[PDB]
DNA sequence: CAACCGAATTCGGTTG
DNA sequence: CAACCGAATTCGGTTG
C-alpha cells in the first residue's frame, strides 16, 4: 500500500544519538531514512522517552535490517507504518 | 484500523516551536499529541525542513482542527496516518 | 557501546 | 506571529 514500513526507537536521548551515528556509519544500506531524536512535547505525553524513527524501502528490507542489527538492550522498538506521502 | 490520523508540519524550526506553543496554549482540545520539532538526520534527506507531527483522536477531530486553525503561511502541512500502536 | 567533547540547536515562554 | 530571552538539550564525532 501507501504505508512506509518503519521502526520506532524509544530510550535515553543520548543513546539513540549514537545508535543513529552507528547506523549511518555502518548500515546505510539496511534502511532508508533516519530521524533526529525527538519526543512528545505536550504534558499529554504517553511516555517520556526520546525517539528515533527509521524508515524502510520494503517490509523485507525492514525484516532483513532487524536480523543483522544488534539493538542495544537499553533500546526498545516497535514496528509500524506511516504514509510514504510524508517522507 | 489502527491508523492514527495525523498532520505533519514542515517549515523553519523556530516557527514550528512557537506554533507548538500556540497550539498547546489555546487548542489542547482540537488535537491529541504534538511532537517536539524534529528533522531527517541522514544525508539521504528528502528535504531540509524542521518538522512537527501532531496526532488526532478521530479523522473528524483532525478535520475539525483544520477548519478552526489558522496555520501561518510559512508553514505547510500534509495529512497521513501512523500506527496508534506507536504513540 | 554510551559518556563525553565544545559547538550548535532547541527549549518554553515573552514581547513587540 | 516569529525574533528574541538565557537556560537546557542535542548535534556529529571521538574515545575508552
Amino acid at each position: 500500500s501507501s504505508a512506509t514500513p518503519i521502526v520506532q526507537f524509544q530510550g535515553e536521548s543520548n543513546c539513540l544519538k549514537c545508535f543513529r551515528y552507528r547506523l549511518n556509519d555502518k548500515h546505510r544500506h539496511l534502511f532508508d531514512l533516519i530521524s533526529s531524536t525527538w519526543h512528545w512535547a505536550s504534558p499529554k505525553a504517553p511516555h517520556k522517552h526520546a525517539i528515533v524513527t527509521v524508515t524502510y524501502h520494503s517490509e523485507e528490507q525492514r525484516q532483513q535490517f532487524l536480523n543483522v542489527v544488534k539493538i542495544p538492550p537499553t533500546i526498545r522498538h516497535k514496528l509500524g507504518f506511516m504514509s510514504m506521502h510524508l517522507l
